């Protein structure tokens, strides 16, 4: 009964989200930079790569208005969220055993929104949005 936008909401502020974790220490960071000049980065413990990407999306929804554009490089986070929206109650749908709690608070947050655009872009270089948030969350977590 909720449906993500097929194209970016024109006018809405865009959040370039990212996360990174290190597998030896389970330390990591999640955060965002936006096209209206606001950024946030938080440090986490006992986390994974997949967890930190979801965490980034969560702060995006946390800190944005009713219409938000979110660009992620995590096809996992996009898929697991999108699969939850689409299988909106099925007597034939088992729920994922991974990150169940995190994916559930995101859903809660996103049900509150009026319009969300969520899109995947591959990790890439340049001086664009995904590139700034990459190195912000990669700081002290991985070499890039
Ligand atoms: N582009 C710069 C920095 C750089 C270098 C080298 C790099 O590898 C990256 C780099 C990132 O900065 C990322 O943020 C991510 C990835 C990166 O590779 C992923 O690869 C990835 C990610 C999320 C996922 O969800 C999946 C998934 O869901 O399957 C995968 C995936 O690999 O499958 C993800 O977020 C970034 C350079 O060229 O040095
Ligand atoms: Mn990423
Ligand atoms: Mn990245
Ligand atoms: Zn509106
Ligand atoms: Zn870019």
């Amino acid at each position: 009964m909720y449906q993500l936008e097929k194209e970016p909401i024109v006018g809405a502020e865009t959040f370039y989200v990212d996360g990174a974790a290190n597998r030896e220490t389970k330390l990591g960071k999640a955060g965002y930079v936006t096209n209206r000049g606001r950024q946030k980065v938080v440090t986490l413990t006992d986390t994974t790569n997949q967890k930190t990407e979801l965490q980034a999306i969560y702060l995006a929804l946390q800190d944005s208005g009713l219409e938000v554009n979110i660009v992620t490089d995590s096809q996992y986070a996009l898929g697991i969220i999108t699969q939850w929206i689409h299988n909106w109650k099925k007597r034939g749908w088992k729920t994922p055993v991974k990150n169940v709690d995190l994916v559930n608070q995101i859903i809660e947050q996103l049900i509150k929104k009026e319009k969300v655009y969520l899109a995947w872009v591959p990790a890439h270089k340049g001086i664009g949005g995904n590139e700034q948030v990459d190195k912000l969350v990669s700081a002290g977590i991985r070499k890039v």
